[PDB]
């Protein structure tokens, strides 16, 4: 027995006796009563000291009331709440907004059904009708796209509205920490401009990722009626913390100011709001001023591929490649073989910056049709390899020189890309050709696609931006399949021009696309991630591992590659044999017809001889499940 959703709602609130009595309402994911909880509580009555009633400027706040565990289970759904201290200080107003947050604990029915973790709030007026007024402004969708949903974030609770409701300014007041107020924390943790905790945590990578973008937690919708508060409410509190170097009332940094009571006469909620999202909104409108559409054919007789790249504007009409070339800070091509199991490696495949600063490289020319092409010089090798390696892959990355918004020419030859404030990389692109003039065999998509990227890195994702790469932007240019429900599916196929089964340019970085971002995120996104496969997958194509060969996962002594059997190497990247995360011996592997960290031939050779999958069946939901 399972709940796999628990549904809360608050029916009925009656202050008839005083006190109110509370009536929650139990739901499971089929709209069925939940009878039976044990662990329902009202975590926190408050109610809504509106906007400016403690000073001119200052922000609403949620003044508190209580608490109560103690209510009846009514045997049909419903459960009813009553308050033994209800206002221990004396403060209701009938007149206020009164909130209630409600959370049931994760556990178990007496039956001993499985019931998960819900929480919520719900507004009132002092009657027990519909609220007249809110302090709504966010809503804990917004924590879900980076924090694992269902999960305690940080600890208490996990949503932010149970947060908030703890968090308040009158808890803050009342402990002598104005930091620990949840609208100057919340900004405080995400932010490196100065440290939290006792332990003086500087928040370096939630920095990297957030990057003070307002419009990750910020959204505009019907549902918040305060959700422009973000812009419309400048107070010394808030604003403080990131900025955290200003000291208003000894006029350091800032002109004097002794209260919140002018802040919006100059702070006009127009130029805060444009001003935090200027450049993100700067650089998406470059991104998508232009795109590119690139083919690719093999010539059958010198068995090399041509790729033509055509730039087009915004509404996809094309552009003479000649126009804007004094703007191209970039333009690189990579081309592999065998989309499903790459058979060049990273050293052998082929790559070029067919632009750097404005120059065109000697194997890369204009036609007269304003197309950029090239033609491949590393042996494809198509065909050598059974009939994946029938199709060459072509990974195309491309950035323009800009400044303050504006395309501008790339002025200096020798611009290494590290200041990335001076271009912009652009949409990538991916192009298939086959040597036998058939269709193209493609990577499957279907487990991993950009969108769950986005949800942390957004959509405008610059990947790989810097000295080395022009920066590929993910978009539907380079999709080739739709999901059910038609929406094209952007894959991340196209990394793996680099991201080989060899690895990349050394191989003790499990560089295969299979490894690569598994490696990454378990290092450092765990507190973001943990083992929360979902965060990336929708899936697991597990057929996938019939069309794979062998797998990099170390460098021997000599610096030279060893490789494990497809499966094993992609469960080790998180469980190092070896190590306290994985109970298989490298023996019992073996035993399993795996080969762990051995020669490319001997993986190879039994990499469809591995019995894994007739124990282990893991689902995104479970991946750790085992029959
Ligand atoms: C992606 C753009 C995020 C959004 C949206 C939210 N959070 Fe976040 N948060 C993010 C990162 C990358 C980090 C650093 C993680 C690390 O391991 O260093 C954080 C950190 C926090 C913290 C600090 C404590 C911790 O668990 O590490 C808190 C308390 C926190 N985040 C809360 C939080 C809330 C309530 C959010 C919705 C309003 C929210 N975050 C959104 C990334 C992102
Ligand atoms: C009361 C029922 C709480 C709930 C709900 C939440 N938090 Fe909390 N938090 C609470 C206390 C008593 C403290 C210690 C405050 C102090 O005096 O130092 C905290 C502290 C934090 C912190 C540390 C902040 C800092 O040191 O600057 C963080 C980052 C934090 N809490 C996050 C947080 C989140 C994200 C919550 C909802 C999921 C949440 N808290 C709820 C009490 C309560
Ligand atoms: C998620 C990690 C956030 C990011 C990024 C930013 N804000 Fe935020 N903000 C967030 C929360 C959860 C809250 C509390 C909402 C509540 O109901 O209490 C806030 C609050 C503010 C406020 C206070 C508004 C008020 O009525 O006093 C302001 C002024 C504000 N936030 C501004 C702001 C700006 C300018 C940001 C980008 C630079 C920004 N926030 C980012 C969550 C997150
Ligand atoms: C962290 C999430 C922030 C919060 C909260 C607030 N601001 Fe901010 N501010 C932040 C950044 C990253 C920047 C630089 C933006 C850029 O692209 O250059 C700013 C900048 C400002 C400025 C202009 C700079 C200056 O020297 O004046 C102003 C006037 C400003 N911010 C005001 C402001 C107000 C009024 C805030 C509370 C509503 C506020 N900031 C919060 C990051 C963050
Ligand atoms: C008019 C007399 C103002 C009053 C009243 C308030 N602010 Fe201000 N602030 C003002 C200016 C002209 C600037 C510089 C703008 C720029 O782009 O250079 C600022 C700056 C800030 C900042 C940013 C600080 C920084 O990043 O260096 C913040 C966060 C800020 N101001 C907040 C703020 C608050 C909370 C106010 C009321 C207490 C307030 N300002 C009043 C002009 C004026
Ligand atoms: C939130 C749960 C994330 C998901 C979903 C994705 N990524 Fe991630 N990524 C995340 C964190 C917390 C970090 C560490 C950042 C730091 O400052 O240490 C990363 C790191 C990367 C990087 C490194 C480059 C960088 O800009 O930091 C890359 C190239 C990257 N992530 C790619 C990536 C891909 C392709 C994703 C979809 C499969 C993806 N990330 C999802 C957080 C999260
Ligand atoms: C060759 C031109 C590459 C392409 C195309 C892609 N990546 Fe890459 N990546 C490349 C190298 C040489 C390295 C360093 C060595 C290593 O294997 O770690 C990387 C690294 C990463 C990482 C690790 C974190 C980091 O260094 O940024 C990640 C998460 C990563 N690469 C992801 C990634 C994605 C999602 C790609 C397609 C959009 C992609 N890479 C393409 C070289 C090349
Ligand atoms: C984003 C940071 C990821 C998280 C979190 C997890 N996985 Fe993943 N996985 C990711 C990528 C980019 C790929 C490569 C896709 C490709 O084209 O090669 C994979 C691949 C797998 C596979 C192979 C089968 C497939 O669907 O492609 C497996 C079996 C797999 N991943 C398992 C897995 C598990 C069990 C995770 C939770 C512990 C998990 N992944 C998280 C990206 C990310
Ligand atoms: C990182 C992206 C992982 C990948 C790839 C795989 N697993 Fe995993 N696994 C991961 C975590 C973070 C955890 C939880 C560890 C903890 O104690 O919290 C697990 C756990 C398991 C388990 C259960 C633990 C045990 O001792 O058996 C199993 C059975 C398991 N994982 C299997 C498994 C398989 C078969 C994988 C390849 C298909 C695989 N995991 C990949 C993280 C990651
Ligand atoms: C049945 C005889 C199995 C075979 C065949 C394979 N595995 Fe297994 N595995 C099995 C069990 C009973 C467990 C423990 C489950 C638990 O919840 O305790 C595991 C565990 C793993 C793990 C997790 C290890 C850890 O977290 O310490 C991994 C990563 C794993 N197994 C991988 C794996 C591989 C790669 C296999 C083929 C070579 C394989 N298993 C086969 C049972 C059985
Ligand atoms: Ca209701
Ligand atoms: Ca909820
Ligand atoms: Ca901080
Ligand atoms: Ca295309
Ligand atoms: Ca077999």
């Amino acid at each position: 027995g399972s709940i796999q959703t628990l549904n809360l709602d608050i029916t009925k609130v009656s202050y008839e006796n005083g006190a109110p009595m509370v009536t929650v309402f139990a739901t499971n994911e089929a709209d069925m009563p939940v009878i039976g909880l044990a662990n329902l509580e009202i975590k926190k009555a408050l109610q809504l000291i509106p906007e400016g009633a403690t000073g001119p400027g200052n922000s609403a706040n949620w003044q508190g009331l209580g608490s109560s565990k103690s209510y009846v289970d009514n045997k049909n759904g419903s459960y009813t709440f009553k308050f033994d201290a209800f206002d221990s200080n004396k403060v209701f107003n009938a007149q206020l907004t009164q909130r209630f947050n409600v959370v049931s604990a994760a556990g178990k029915l007496a039956d001993g059904t499985t019931v998960p973790v819900a929480e919520m709030v719900e507004d009132f007026d002092g009657q027990g009708n519909a609220p007249q007024y809110t302090k709504n402004i966010v809503s804990h969708e917004v924590c879900a796209s980076c924090h694992v949903e269902g999960e305690k974030i940080y600890h208490q609770a996990t949503e932010v509205e149970t947060c908030i409701s703890c968090h308040t300014q009158e808890f803050a007041d009342g402990r002598g920490k104005p930091h620990v107020a949840f609208s100057h924390l919340i900004h405080n943790v995400h932010n490196a401009n100065k440290a939290w905790g006792k332990d003086n945590k500087i928040p370096t990578v939630a920095q990297n990722i957030v990057q003070d973008n307002c419009q990750v937690c910020h959204v505009e919708s019907d549902m918040l009626t305060e959700a422009k508060n973000w812009s419309r409410i400048p107070t010394m509190e808030v604003c403080s913390s990131c900025h955290v170097d200003i000291d208003f009332a000894a006029g350091k940094g800032h002109s004097q100011q002794l209260d919140n009571s002018n802040c919006i006469a100059c702070h006009n909620s127009d130029w805060t709001a444009e001003l935090h999202t200027a450049k993100t909104t700067a650089t998406k409108n470059l991104i998508n001023q232009y795109g590119i559409e690139t083919t690719s054919t093999i010539n059958t007789e010198t068995k090399a591929a041509t790729i033509s790249v055509q730039v087009v504007d915004a509404n996809g009409t094309a552009v003479d490649l000649k126009t804007i070339l004094p703007k191209v800070q970039r333009l690189e091509i990579i081309t592999n073989v065998g989309p499903n199991n790459a058979t060049l490696g990273y050293s052998g495949k082929d790559s070029i910056f067919a632009i750097k600063n404005g120059a065109l490289d000697p194997k890369a020319t204009i036609n007269d049709a304003g197309k950029l092409v090239y033609t491949t010089t590393k042996d494809l090798k198509l065909g050598q390899n059974g009939k994946d390696s029938d199709t060459a892959f072509s990974f195309v990355g491309w950035s323009m020189c800009s400044s303050e918004g504006k395309f501008v020419d790339c002025a200096d030859p020798a611009f290494d890309g590290v200041d990335v404030t001076k271009y912009t990389g652009m949409k990538a692109d991916l192009a298939f050709a086959t040597l036998s003039g058939k269709a193209p065999s493609t990577r499957h998509v279907d487990s991993v696609n950009m969108t769950a990227c986005a949800n942390c890195h957004t959509a405008e994702f610059e990947i790989h931006k810097g000295k080395q790469h022009a920066g590929f932007v993910m978009t539907e240019q380079l999709s080739h399949t739709q999901d059910a429900n038609g929406k094209a599916i952007v894959g991340l196929d196209a990394c793996v021009t680099c991201h080989t089964p060899d690895g990349t340019y050394s191989f003790a970085n499990r560089g295969a696309l299979e490894l690569k971002l598994h490696k990454k995120h378990v290092e450092d996104a765990y507190g973001l991630i943990g083992g929360n496969c979902a965060s990336c997958h929708s899936d697991f194509n597990l057929e996938s591992f019939k069309k794979k060969g062998a797998l990099n996962t170390a460098a021997a002594a000599d610096k030279t590659g060893l490789y494990s059997t497809p499966i094993t190497a992609t469960c080790t990247t998180c469980h190092t044999v070896g190590s306290q995360y994985m109970v298989h011996t490298k023996e019992t592997l073996e035993s399993f017809g795996a080969v762990v960290d051995g020669t490319k031939d001997d993986a190879t050779s039994a990499a469809q001889s591995e019995t894994c999958f007739y124990c282990h069946t893991p689902t995104v939901a479970d991946h750790t499940k085992v029959k």
